[PDB]
């Protein structure tokens, strides 16, 4: 199968949901779509190993919760009720981390699309990391990530891993960008509308 098309197809559906008048985002559909993004960090290599703990484990948790909890709204309401929003391992806290991962990939794709004709992924990877994850990482991690940037695959190599040529990759990557933009906005507002904040 072709991994970018599974991503675009799944997030298009979520986009339709959050673009609708009364959105109800199922934890099952949401968490499944997010797990389709996980292979991307492995492709980029050792620099993004932090995503195992900062993203993959966070998605794993939401997949667990999806068996007993209907929607993202219901999921957050439980944590608000139990006063465990910022508690380590809480579904709401993990949801916030998942949001950041989705955001980083959105920025990554945007920069890859912009830097077409350049076979180096250095700028897209460095800029996406610096914007989304760097403010949440201590010195050691940021240095390790910076070092790992030397081990990035070439742009052409990445596309080969994803099984697309330039033209087809541009379409599905842009499709994710178009879909994740309102999804990320919807997720942010779930926090902000309850004054929960989004920078913790
Ligand atoms: C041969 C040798 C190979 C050596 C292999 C080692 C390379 C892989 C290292 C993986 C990176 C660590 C993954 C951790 C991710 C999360 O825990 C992050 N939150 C950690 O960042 P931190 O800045 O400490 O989080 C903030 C927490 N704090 C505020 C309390 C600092
Ligand atoms: C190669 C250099 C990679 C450095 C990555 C080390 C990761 C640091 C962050 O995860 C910090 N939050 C440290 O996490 P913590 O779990 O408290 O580390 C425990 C340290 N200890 C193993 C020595 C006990």
């Amino acid at each position: 199968d072709k991994p970018l098309r599974k991503i675009s197809a799944a997030f298009k559906k979520l986009a339709i949901i959050v673009n609708s008048p009364n959105p109800e985002v199922p934890v099952t559909q949401f968490s499944h779509a997010c797990s389709l993004v996980s292979p991307l960090f492995g492709c980029l290599g050792i620099a993004f190993k932090f995503a195992e703990m900062d993203y993959v484990a966070k998605v794993d948790d939401l997949v667990r919760a999806s068996s007993s909890i209907s929607t993202l709204v219901v999921m957050m309401d439980k944590d608000i009720e139990a006063d465990c929003v910022r508690k380590a391992g809480s579904h709401t806290r993990n949801l916030l981390r998942v949001k950041r991962g989705l955001d980083m990939v959105k920025v990554l794709f945007e920069q890859i699309i912009a830097s077409e004709g350049d076979n180096s992924l250095k700028d897209p990877a460095t800029k996406s990391y610096a914007q989304v994850f760097a403010p949440h990482h201590g010195w050691a991690i940021r240095k390790a990530v910076s070092l790992g940037m030397y081990a990035l695959p070439t742009r052409a190599h990445l596309l080969n891993m994803l099984k697309e040529d330039e033209a087809a990759a541009k379409i599905h990557m842009q499709s994710y960008v178009n879909s994740s933009a309102p999804l990320i906005t919807y997720l942010d507002n779930l926090f902000l509308s309850k004054q929960l904040g989004i920078d913790w």
